[PDB]
């Protein structure tokens, strides 16, 4: 059984850590329309969606059919978690999903890098070989360990099927992760770490890739 966690639908800014707020002057508008085939869509021309951000659901002009507010709308292909041989807990689609299509937010605590300092030194004292860790920017760390959502159980691979994307989000960075290709309904979902997530050192990477570089990101 996984250790118990909170389950937290938006990201919880921890002390000094802030979630600040823009205007409609620092967004993009997107000329989509409602008589669009996939209005703001994975393949349409939607200024907002190239640029990494969402369309405002009050000024698109796609209107009610706006395919552009993924994070927002909190609607992710079914995922379920499952016992991996040698990285511990996994996650898996039960769905199949399109490429370049929203799997999931990252979503957690919103810590400064002094709490985080103090977390990993806690976690390494501790023997805690599990982290949690993604940079949302140099002063903000989602901690998805305490408080977080399926993306938590989300193991790294050096051949992943799904990627991060840094989006702008009602004036704020969120972290999402997209299908990289389209994936079958019972693959384990993974991303590569890359520099983002801290704390793995010497973690030995057991993703069993070909192209394997040993290390996790
Ligand atoms: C975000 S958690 C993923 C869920 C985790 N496997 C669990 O059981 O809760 C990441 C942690 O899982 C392990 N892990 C993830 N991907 C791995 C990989 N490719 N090789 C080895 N361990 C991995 C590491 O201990 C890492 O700190
Ligand atoms: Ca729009
Ligand atoms: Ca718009
Ligand atoms: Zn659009
Ligand atoms: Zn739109
Ligand atoms: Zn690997």
């Amino acid at each position: 059984k996984p250790p118990p966690y909170k389950h937290i639908k938006v990201n919880r800014p921890i002390g000094r850590v802030q979630i600040f707020t823009a205007d409609l002057s620092e967004i993009p508008r997107c000329n989509c329309k409602a008589t669009d085939e996939n209005p703001c869509g994975i393949d349409s021309e939607c200024i907002n969606r190239m640029l990494l951000y969402e369309c405002h659901p009050t000024v698109c002009p796609a209107g009610g059919r706006c395919q552009n507010q993924c994070f927002s709308k909190r609607q992710y292909p079914e995922v379920e978690i499952f016992r991996t041989l040698q990285r511990g807990w996994g996650l898996r689609t039960k769905t199949d999903i399109k490429k370049g299509e929203f799997v999931n937010e990252c979503v957690g605590e919103l810590i400064d890098e002094e709490e985080c300092r103090a977390r990993i030194r806690y976690a390494q004292e501790h023997d805690i070989t599990n982290f949690y860790m993604l940079t949302l920017d140099k002063d903000r760390i989602i901690d998805a360990g305490p408080k977080g959502n399926y993306a938590r159980f989300m193991n790294h691979c050096c051949q992943p099927n799904c990627e991060t994307q840094k989006w702008s989000v009602n004036g704020d960075t969120r972290v999402g992760l997209f299908a990289l290709s389209d994936i079958k309904a019972g693959t384990e979902l993974t991303f590569n770490y890359n520099l983002e997530c801290l704390g793995n050192g010497k973690t030995v990477c057991k993703c069993g890739a070909p192209n394997c570089s040993g290390f996790l990101g």
